[PDB]
């Protein structure tokens, strides 16, 4: 086991991505990915899969406020599964409440990373919850 993690943050125009390391205790944004009604480019992941060599793929389940599911929570389901369909890496899924976001020398990711944020917080949820 290498210790290097990667997580999707699943969405139907952006599927958000991350990468951490187990050894060092730390996650960091890549580029989201653009789908086209939640299908992405599949040769940008089999790239990222290749390269990183994750011990596991982690996919946020989207859910409400309240932890009830909502429409896009079968959809997330069905990224999962077909990242495991074609890649054979183990794929786990972890609860993503929404939640409140709450209420001048400004600095701020490039966009391409920042559309992954929510990737990066599935991750960090994910190892700090000691997955």
């Amino acid at each position: 086991m290498s210790g290097t993690l990667m997580a999707f943050d699943f969405g139907t125009k952006s599927i958000g991505v991350a990468v951490g390391q187990r050894i060092t205790g730390t996650a960091r944004p890549l580029p989201a990915i653009k789908a086209q009604d939640g299908t992405p480019d599949w040769n940008i992941i089999e790239r990222l899969l290749k390269e990183w060599q994750p011990d596991e793929i982690i996919v946020g389940l989207p859910l409400n406020m309240d932890g009830t599911e909502q429409p896009l929570t079968a959809r997330a389901r069905k990224f999962a599964n077909r990242i495991h369909g074609r890649f054979g890496v183990e794929v786990k899924l972890h609860d993503e409440r929404l939640s409140t976001v709450e209420a001048g020398g400004y600095r701020a990711l490039n966009k391409g990373k920042v559309d992954s944020a929510s990737a990066v917080i599935i991750l960090e949820s994910y190892m700090e919850q000691g997955y």
